[PDB]
């Protein structure tokens, strides 16, 4: 119920789906179908709570007018375009280069927060947003004697340009979602229901397109849907659903910058946990990135009188 | 130089590329490795051919298009095979697909008799089957395995294509043996022709893939080295190595020695995965090994040793 508990919980669970994905990714299923099931989980859990809210509550705010309902399409259109850009990018860059260009969403959300959401940021705060992006990048940077030597700056221009466009779309999606939640006095569960309906539709249309690409002659998406699905596979479907509901909560009762701080701190926690479990070699880059990020946290969230005291 | 040392070495190295693949499958494209692996074999064969011509008084080499053009066929089969493999996986989970893979043992068996016209005793036929049964046994999904593959409950297309896949797989191998043994030619010249067409077709595949997206995205040659770790290069060499041994066996041995090596590699991988990846040893592993060890004895044991005390 407090934004900082939800944000902390999102951090805990964003790193859970991180580890559970790799474990489940032990050589058996389709990660094309999970986002569909993950959306279906969110759509049906939101609908449940909407139903329960209508039967429990004297008044439930719900804008049924197509003027406002149709606007929940946009995020899905952005995310569709985003997925094409992501796929396009990876045909110029190795996934590590792509993973590290991903920290640009922190600055692009920053900018669109100001531009689209028209919200005010101090200079100290702007410097924190940048520090966060720099701090996360720092932890990811390829250390000495790393077998996949990514020759820096030596990737094709298309790669760099698309990586940048990817981050702008990623940010735009999140920032537009916040707009939708906060533009209405409506119920969180009704906003979710509309949002995640269009997501289900578009996820589904994607899989139908994929089947169209092979002339519908091969196996259809609905038949294949459950193939290889272990328990761990189902854990991440729920886990991806869970975190997605928290993101919506924060889109309503918080902001994108709290989101990207949660997401960023999850990525650091994952690396810290990977040392004890997957036994990954701890590096100075991890150490440094954490300190930058902890300080980036304080800068942005610390009350401005605490910044100035002894 | 002795077939049984090469076969044993192929077993050792077929399981090496097995582990090294998963370890490296930790950043790259497994679409491009077969291309580099073929290039390695083509250029290592060419090297030894060159060296053989400069070292040897006489080198047997049939340059006539009548016989050179026949080295295309394996590549055409393997191309069709890869389409079938991809098609299959859109009806079945990879485990179901992996376990249907033991049918290549019986399909090589049959085509050995049909295409290569070679003679098998009944004891030998029973060994070929036992091998396929023994490998399947080790793979079978044990109690409390999270991906519960509802047996027999897959689509018909899946089962039918899995079967067709095995026939093509076998046909490719059996036809290769035909090519090696139909000539008195140099191993290195047979490799050079074989692996030239393989390079060409591997390359045409990647060009097709780029055509499928209108050549608008990243081209295969630019992308070729992306994500390539040292580990990645180890399996490229390792996949090249084993492939040269397969050719040796296509010439101076037979497909059945191949599939015994491949099968025993798959068992060794599971045994090694217990100490390294710490996979839980099962009775199915234990049973499959005993079946396979006995399947080995049956096929290779001299028939007087089978009958003594
Ligand atoms: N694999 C995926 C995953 C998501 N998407 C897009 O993202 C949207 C789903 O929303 P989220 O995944 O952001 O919850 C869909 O509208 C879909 O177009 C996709 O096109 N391919
Ligand atoms: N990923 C792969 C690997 C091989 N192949 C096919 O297999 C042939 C290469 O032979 P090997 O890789 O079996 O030595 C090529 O002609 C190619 O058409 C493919 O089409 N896609």
């Amino acid at each position: 119920m407090q934004w900082y508990l939800v944000a902390a919980l999102l951090t805990i669970l964003t790193s859970s789906q991180g580890i559970l994905t790799t474990l489940s990714q032990s050589n058996n299923y389709d990660y094309a179908t999970i986002p569909f099931l993950a959306e279906l989980f969110k759509l049906s859990v939101s609908g449940f709570f909407l139903w329960k809210e209508c039967r429990t509550s004297p008044s439930v705010r719900m804008t049924k007018e197509w003027r406002s309902v149709r606007l929940y399409v946009v995020p899905s259109v952005i995310y569709l375009i985003h997925n094409n850009v992501q796929f396009a990018t990876l045909t110029y860059v190795d996934p590590s280069t792509y993973q590290i260009m991903g920290n640009l969403k922190i600055v692009t959300t920053g900018i669109l927060f100001r531009l689209v959401l028209k919200r005010k940021l101090s200079n100290i705060q702007w410097m924190a947003i940048v520090l966060l992006a720099v701090g996360t990048t720092t932890s990811q940077v390829k250390g000495c004697g790393d077998s996949p030597c990514d020759s820096l700056f030596s990737a094709p221009l298309e790669g760099y340009l698309l990586g940048i466009l990817s981050a702008c779309l990623s940010a735009l999606a999140g920032v537009y979602t916040e707009y939708l939640m906060k533009k209405n006095n409506d119920s969180l569960y009704w906003q979710n229901v509309q949002l995640y309906t269009f997501g289900v539709i578009f996820n589904m249309g994607w899989l139908i397109y994929g089947d169209f690409k092979a002339g519908f002659e091969l196996g259809p998406w609905w038949q294949r849907l459950f193939n290889g699905y272990s328990i761990t596979t189902w854990m991440v479907v729920f886990n991806l659903g869970s975190t997605g509901l928290l993101v919506s909560w924060l889109m309503k009762y918080s902001d994108n910058i709290v989101k990207v701080y949660s997401t960023s701190m999850a990525m650091l926690l994952t690396m810290v946990l990977s040392i004890y479990l997957f036994s990954v070699k701890a590096t100075i880059q991890l150490f440094l990135g954490i300190i930058i990020c902890i300080i980036s946290l304080q800068m942005y969230f610390m009350p401005v009188h605490m910044l100035i005291e002894l």
